[PDB]
């Protein structure tokens, strides 16, 4: 169980850094423990394959150690591992803490930029990233609804959460409020059933029209009174006929039956449009 470590001592550090120094001393002999001055650290030109520990993941020294490929982890990682009696992680990427330690996420319907931001957070918290979905994926970060991946996840009945969940976990992490992803409520971050949809309706009685209107707003979607191109995503129609229908069909907009809208709210996620196509043929 012993492992070779190097602590980096600066002036600013630290609250946890010193909890770590001690925690390790009670765990193993100093033979495995080295303490490095920022000067000493900068001289290193080779990856010892040792374990380096830095409290601030931003700094001239950090950048150097990271560029080399060294294994860097935050003090909170050591404390976490010591207390849970589980081995420290191998740091292909620097791991600041273990809040997200046993979780493996996936992403869909996110701006490439947003995706990368989430990945950096998940990685720095002891989590992994799995683009393709299989048994091992535990959570799906979704920016919107509709993709195949989104549908496969909903079928496997896996938690479909917003990027805010990750941002929250991270932010509540720096600030000493939380130590585990389970400490907050996933429920409050569920991806709205119609998030991303812009729904229009036709041929429904005023009562029904007003119902889908407020149910849409209640589930993250946007309601539009009229069908405008480059603005409407779904047009709820019962049958393949009418001037409005033919126009939506012309714009390549989804024409679906009410069955789609209400089954979505029933099942708890946005249904596949192919199953509810207004047009049979």
């Amino acid at each position: 169980e012993p492992f070779f470590v190097k602590f980096l001592k600066s002036s600013d550090n630290s609250k946890c850094f010193f909890k770590a120094l001690e925690s390790i001393k009670e765990f193993q002999s100093e033979e495995y423990l080295q303490i490095i001055t920022e000067e000493e650290a900068l001289k290193i030109k080779e990856n010892d394959r040792s374990l380096y520990i830095c409290d601030p993941f931003s700094g001239v020294v950090f950048d150097h150690l990271k560029k080399l490929g060294c294994r860097i982890v935050g003090p909170q990682v050591v404390i976490f591992c010591m207390h849970h009696q589980r081995c420290v992680p191998r740091a292909e990427h620097p791991v600041y803490n273990m809040v997200m330690s046993d979780v493996t996420i996936s992403c869909t319907s996110l701006e490439k930029e947003k995706r990368e931001e989430v990945h950096k957070y998940v990685q720095m918290m002891g989590g992994r990233v799995y683009r393709d979905l299989n048994v091992s994926v535990t959570h799906l970060i979704a920016g919107e609804v509709g993709s195949k991946k989104y549908l496969v996840a909903a079928n496997l009945k896996k938690p479909i959460l917003l990027p805010s969940w990750i941002k929250t976990l991270w932010e509540k992490s720096q600030e000493k409020k939380i130590t585990r992803y389970t400490d907050i409520n996933m429920e409050d971050f569920k991806c709205p059933i119609f998030l991303g949809c812009i729904i229009c309706v036709t041929g429904l009685c005023g009562l029904d029209r007003k119902e889908v209107q407020q149910l849409t707003v209640k589930h993250g979607g946007q309601y539009m009174g009229q069908l405008k191109m480059n603005e409407c995503t779904h047009l709820i129609v019962q049958e393949p006929k009418g001037q409005k229908y033919e126009c939506a069909k012309r714009w390549n907009v989804h024409c679906v039956t009410t069955q789609w809208f209400f089954d979505s709210i029933e099942k708890g996620f946005c249904q596949d449009e192919s199953i509810y196509k207004t047009e049979p043929r």
